[PDB]
């Protein structure tokens, strides 16, 4: 069977049997692709699709498919990159525990495959403002995670941290908390100079007394 196939296939409108589709496409991975590079984006456009899916069986499905796409294609999926990370930072608001778990995986791995850890920030760093406040959360443990997997030599520092300070004033106590654990890993990767630019954000003084007590208690 070939991408022909697959590519009607993953676009039926008959949902229920995604998960029977989604399988065959799997094994076909794990064993042409990119003949056709309209058909093969398609393809992609349509399993971004299927991550939304509101059947966490069905969204774990589509990014078990697109990370199997990661793994084949490499750099060639920075095409997909736009709209794979709109999905992700929906899917990272998703209720289930362990759908959220695998779209901050699947974020990960296209900063180790597909482009520079940067790159996708530009495009993630969309989710801070995201109308799920999961998902906020999960866009500040998300760059917790790159910094302790890529490190911070990889990113503009000063192009993340204004959207952290936006956080810090956030009605849940859970994205605010992911944020100062942002901040302070910041701290700890870069140093002092991390103090001087918050100075510069127009925080309020006691939320800022608030937070630089935090990176006094950093390893204590």
């Amino acid at each position: 069977r070939s991408m022909e196939y697959f590519c009607a296939q993953v676009q039926q409108k008959d949902v229920g049997g995604r998960l029977q589709v989604g399988q065959e496409l799997l094994l076909y991975l794990g064993a042409d692709l990119e003949e056709d590079l309209g058909r093969l984006g398609k393809t992609v456009d349509a399993l971004t699709g299927w991550v939304g899916s509101s059947n966490y069986r069905v969204s774990l499905m589509g990014l078990e498919i697109l990370s199997a796409f990661v793994d084949r294609l490499s750099t060639r999926f920075k095409s997909y990159v736009a709209m794979v990370i709109v999905a992700l930072i929906d899917r990272m608001g998703d209720a289930k525990d362990k759908v959220r778990d695998e779209a901050q995986t699947l974020i990960l791995k296209l900063m180790d495959q597909v482009a520079p850890p940067m790159y996708i920030w530009e495009q993630l760093a969309s989710g801070f403002k995201h109308k799920n406040f999961r998902s906020r959360e999960g866009v500040c443990l998300c760059l917790i995670e790159t910094l302790n997997i890529f490190g911070a030599q990889p990113l503009v520092i000063s192009k993340l941290i204004p959207h952290l300070c936006i956080l810090f004033g956030d009605s849940n106590s859970q994205v605010r908390d992911a944020a100062i654990l942002a901040i302070v890993e910041i701290y700890r990767h870069v140093g002092e100079k991390v103090r001087m630019d918050l100075y510069k954000r127009g925080i309020p003084p006691a939320r800022l007394e608030m937070i630089f007590a935090k990176f006094d208690e950093v390893q204590s």
